[PDB]
């Protein structure tokens, strides 16, 4: 098939590309990075995700591989040395392919941009005091004062998610879980504190209530929106696709990541 | 149909229930306790679990309905002043069915038990230290050491897994949540902390590494378990149905019951 | 004396502070807000502050009041109807003094800035991410990655250091607290986690590992920092001097913000 | 001086004992364990807590030492390689003393017992729920709904505390800390949530609202009192001395036990 490999830039990823392009000149695999129907990452979860928007107006008609050059990744769960049987497999094809929910993000403006994210999106302040009103299916749920909000997919909810108190969640659930930056809680002031874990077609929204600018990350990126009116939150009806060879169980990721290896 | 109501044993509860029991005579109603259609709970939250479990060998043919006499319970959702109103719409019947996931447990012996959880199934040890090992679907995830373990369903994740630091799911979501209770972590001693949240078919089997002895709860009842070898968990293939009469939802109830009414 | 008093800028403050002038007029009190001996806050906590910096170079010969025309305050725990009771105890003077620690917070850069905080010094990074050493007493503690770190006052501790977890300590404890906001921990990355609570004399430096620009904030103020070598905490030598008129123990002050009133 | 050494009882600390024994036995050094004036504890942190509490009527009279033959402690911070220095160090003298603060708590009956504390005292109920009304120095401060509390000294912060959230305090500060086992928290019951950090002469009572039974722990002993009217915590004005022959900083031990070594 078509392929395209993606590399962190450094030495060993770069040479490792190198390598795996050139077992690939063994196959009837056509080396293109407009319309890949694989795409192989080499670095760490940072280099994934860069693959992964780098393709994302084509996720139905491609599968991610992930190769970590440092240590193991969440996304790039491959190790260097299994390069070749990994080159050979794909080329002999006969793989099954599995696929982890995303998060649409909408940003309506003042006087509409979607974006989708495969960790998470968070939302900050430009500096000065958080105040958003969270709505939750047309319903007034909560005014939230603190730092900021994080929406997570499941596969996101070990990252940033997990460091703010979320509850890691098993990839097959599509959902979306949001966790609080440091909310602010006494006498007149009340959010909920505890992580919220929303099904599919639940649509949550954030409304100005002072401020109108707000810091809007999608996975890696973070940019500045002015006269936004709502950020509008919901699991996509699209899905990220991955190639898998063997079994390699989102728990085993989990342990190995956080308890041991 | 055939019905029954029953009751925190209070004078506002058992007086409603003769008086809706008197407006049920007006209609094709006959109390039946034993093989009833429709269980009507009148108190709080620990009445209708009470309810719950004197009927949970015919949750496929009850339909339950919760009445909160003190403060609005997450299951008791209906007021004292409704009653009349929800005697009538139970007696001419169109009214929709709504159905929550429930937590299987299963105590396996030494030289086998299951129960059903509306809320949520704890294990404690006998007084003296707490040590179990986890393992999700037959692979060893980790050892913990602590206080306890506390296995939520989505209805119960209001309760007990709030207070531990758990998220909080909306009932369609057909999942189990693992909270820890106080769990120790040094050099030597590591668990994920993050609460977990487990779709179905996934099964987590706690396995003892010492004392064989356990306080095990379900829901209310708790009990001590001896010679336990396993204590397996899993989303029951079995369903609680609620009888709904009008749009009351779980976000909203959520809002009403933690941040304001 | 001489005393000065400073207004939130709204209808309510202002005139309330007019009354209290016009109050203090029949008795031998001087306004002078040059060198006043009693300063009189009338809005909010953060106007409390303010007050603060305005007159942090001579903290050793003010005594100062807060009232509040919003909500309770930490700082500002007089009510307007008690203003008149207020004007005359301060004109008859015979008022005891009460004393709460302060932070100093040293900025080192390349090729030295010093600063005092009433609530708490924070520290995050310019946009991207945050890693410093952590070194406490020139022992190396940690690397903390992350999006940053609080340390706060005793009597910040019911602030920003609140919603980061941190414990609340009673304002006699001449002490400082860090807390972490969001770190990261998994195999390779590895923090405390906990808040850590450190005398007087106990010097705590953060010293960049990558980017040495951060965003460094003493209670409202908050500036982007170049340049930076090291950002140093201890317990002040200084303290903030309050006029006490009758009995409001802190954790009445916490019970009545936090709790119930 | 006289000297006692206690075991935990295996084969590497019961002879660990005896070689140290032998190498006293070059020294004027009794062994008394009636009178001691030195008590080494050889095994672990439950050791040196066994050693405390049988002599915690000499505490005065008594420095500790610990040596640990598995992990390191917080309290055994001795290698068993260093055990023929220690000998010959101990029987010279010119060490210096380190004293670290304990805990008072006070049971009062129906119709009163003291302990003291190194580690901690925790609150637990007989199995049923825990409500106790918290009264800090006569003024009520919260009723507390929830699985127990937890009151820590310094020393302690590191231990039970630490994994119910409560911050690390240097042992230096002469405070306690209470911190919540799993607190309920919604629209009718409400506690602080945080960890509350009393300085000395402060005095906080638990005091019964339904049952009058409790599970009451004092560090490792845990016992069912009954007809319990009053449980009073603060500060002791007794202390635990250690024996310090060289720099072993408190942070270096955290970082050593929590981080990496
Ligand atoms: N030597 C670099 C040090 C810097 C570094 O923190 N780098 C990101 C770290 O995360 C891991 N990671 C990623 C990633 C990534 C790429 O950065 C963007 C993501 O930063 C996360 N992020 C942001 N601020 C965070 C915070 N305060 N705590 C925790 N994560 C935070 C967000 O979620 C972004 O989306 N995805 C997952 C995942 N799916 N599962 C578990 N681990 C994951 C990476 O292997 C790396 O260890
Ligand atoms: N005046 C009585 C004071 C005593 C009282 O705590 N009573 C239970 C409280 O819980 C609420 N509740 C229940 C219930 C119940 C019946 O008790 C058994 C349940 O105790 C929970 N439980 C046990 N220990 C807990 C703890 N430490 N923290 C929080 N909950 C805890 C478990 O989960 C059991 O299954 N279910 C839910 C729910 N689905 N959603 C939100 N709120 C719920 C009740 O209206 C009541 O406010
Ligand atoms: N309607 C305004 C909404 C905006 C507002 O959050 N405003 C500050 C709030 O705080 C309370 N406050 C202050 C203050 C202040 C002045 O702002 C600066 C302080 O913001 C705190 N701050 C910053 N980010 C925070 C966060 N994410 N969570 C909690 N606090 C946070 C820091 O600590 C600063 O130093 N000091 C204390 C104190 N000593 N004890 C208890 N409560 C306190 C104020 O009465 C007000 O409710
Ligand atoms: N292989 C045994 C596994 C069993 C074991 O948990 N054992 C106790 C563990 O603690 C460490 N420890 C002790 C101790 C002890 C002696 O037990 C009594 C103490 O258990 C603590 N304890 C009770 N339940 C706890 C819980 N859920 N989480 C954390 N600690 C808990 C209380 O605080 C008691 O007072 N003191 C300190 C201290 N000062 N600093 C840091 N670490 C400390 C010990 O080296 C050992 O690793």
């Amino acid at each position: 098939m078509k392929y395209m490999i993606t590399s962190k830039g450094d030495e060993k990823s770069d040479l490792l590309r190198l390598n795996m392009i050139a077992g690939f000149g063994e196959y009837d695999m056509e080396y293109d990075d407009v319309e890949p129907e694989i795409v192989i990452s080499i670095g760490g979860d940072g280099t994934f995700l860069s693959a992964f928007h780098q393709y994302e107006e084509r996720l139905d008609e491609i599968a991610f591989i992930g190769i970590h050059t440092g240590h193991l990744g969440f996304y790039a769960d491959w190790r260097p040395a299994e390069a070749d049987k990994l080159v050979k497999l794909l080329a002999k094809g006969e793989y099954q392919k599995v696929s982890y929910p995303l998060l649409k993000t909408t940003v309506k403006y003042g006087i509409e941009a979607t974006y989708l994210a495969l960790n998470e999106s968070t939302v900050k302040s430009s500096g000065g005091p958080f105040v958003v009103d969270v709505v939750i299916n047309d319903i007034h749920f909560e005014r939230f004062r603190g730092d900021g909000l994080c929406m997570s997919t499941p596969s996101g909810t070990t990252a940033y998610n997990k460091s703010l108190g979320g509850a890691l969640m098993h990839p097959s659930i599509e959902a979306m879980q949001l966790t609080e930056m440091a909310s602010i809680n006494n006498r007149v002031y009340r959010t909920i504190g505890s992580p919220l874990v929303f099904p599919k077609h639940h649509v949550v929204s954030l409304q100005p209530v002072n401020d109108k600018d707000f810091q809007i990350s999608v996975d890696h990126l973070s940019i500045l929106h002015r006269d936004v009116q709502e950020i509008r939150y919901e699991v996509s009806a699209k899905k990220i696709h991955f190639a898998r060879f063997r079994s390699f169980p989102f728990w085993r990721r989990v342990h190995d990541s956080f308890i041991e290896d």
